């Protein structure tokens, strides 16, 4: 019997991983449970087809090479990964993981999460996110479809295409003119909190003038020191030509959310990135005190580096790079 396929996808990973189902899919690869016939567990298999585009290559370089340094128990893993064996036959590439219950998208579409539940989340976002960013590494897009859960309540980041060292909902305001700093992952988290609140995307935009929109629509107008932070030059004279809004306070939208919750909600939602909280002053916000403990919030030995200037590499050259680095995983290595 021949490879297995998923929704007219090919899926070349048996014999060991059988018994597929699907999950989700992204722009240049699809994401399945299987059957690990070894460990006798199901597992999470992607499978990412990036070779036609050195962008892609690039980010899949990236993603296995800080996925394979990093460890820690809020951040997905890389268990194993096929790929062909040779690199001309090698057209797509599948990365192993542990297998979760769902993500944070799913649940809030269909479950009223406790304050204690929001609290333990936001926790464990934030202790993974401590662990990435002394590593020096942005991970650029937190999303509640890339935090995945347990059972047990155990959360964990995953999609680590777009990371980096330092929808658009998510997006911080300085991107949307455009500078990745760690201050963007906060705003994130902080809009990730927001529909953990109420169950509805605080700043839903059908495109960027729109999302503007609706965050002013809440943060009022930006002083001018905001502005100063925004540099480029058709989104500060957008931002100069609207009329003025007015601030609306966090517990008018929120009215019956933990006081603490919104205080912390109002700094890492905060217009200027400079004034913008920190992954560890928001973990020792009074909010959380429940589960803080630095005792037990690794961090990373040493800042992640790349050797290599990936973004100058032609695709070529970055296909050999990722052949090389899923040696180690290839039978008789
Ligand atoms: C419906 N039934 C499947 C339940 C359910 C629902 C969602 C998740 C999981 N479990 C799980 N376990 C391990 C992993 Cl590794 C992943 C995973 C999902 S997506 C992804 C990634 O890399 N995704 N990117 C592309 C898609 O958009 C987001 C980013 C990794 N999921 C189970």
């Amino acid at each position: 019997a021949g490879p297995e396929m998923v929704r007219g996808q090919v899926f070349d990973v048996g014999p060991r991983y059988t018994n597929l189902s699907y999950i989700g899919e992204g722009a240049y690869g699809m994401v399945c449970s299987a059957y690990d016939n070894v460990n006798k567990v199901r597992v999470a298999i992607k499978k990412i087809s990036p070779f036609e585009h050195q962008t892609y290559c690039q980010r899949t370089l990236r993603e296995i090479k800080i996925l394979l340094r990093f460890r820690h128990e809020n951040i997905i893993g890389i268990n194993d990964i096929i790929r062909a064996p040779t690199i001309e036959q090698m057209k797509d590439v599948y990365i192993v993981q542990d297998l979760m219950e769902t993500d944070l998208y799913k649940l809030l579409k269909t479950q009223h999460l406790s304050n204690d539940h929001i609290c333990y989340f936001l926790y464990q976002i934030l202790r993974g996110l401590k662990y990435i960013h002394s590593a020096n590494v942005l991970h650029r897009d937190l999303k509640p479809s890339n935090l995945l859960l347990n059972t047990t309540c155990d959360l964990k980041i995953c999609d680590f295409g777009l990371a980096r060292v330092a929808t658009r909902w998510y997006r911080a305001p300085e991107i949307m003119l455009n500078g990745y700093t760690k201050s963007i992952d906060i705003w994130s988290v902080g809009c990730i909190l927001a529909e953990m609140l109420s169950n509805r995307p605080i700043f839903p935009g059908k495109h960027y003038l729109d999302q503007l929109n609706h965050i002013l629509g809440i943060l009022g107008s930006p002083s001018q020191e905001d502005l100063n932070c925004i540099i480029n030059l058709k989104a500060r004279n957008y931002l100069l030509s609207l009329p003025h809004k007015n601030k609306v306070p966090w517990n008018r939208l929120f009215p019956n959310a933990d006081s603490k919750a919104l205080d912390l909600l109002d700094k890492m939602l905060t217009f200027n990135p400079h004034k913008r909280i920190e992954v560890e002053q928001a973990l020792a916000h009074p909010y959380l005190e429940q589960y803080y403990d630095p005792s037990d919030e690794p961090i990373a030995e040493a800042p992640f580096k790349f050797d290599m200037e990936l973004d100058d590499l032609p695709k070529e050259k970055l296909k050999e790079l990722i052949f090389e680095e899923t040696a180690r995983f290839q039978p008789g290595y």
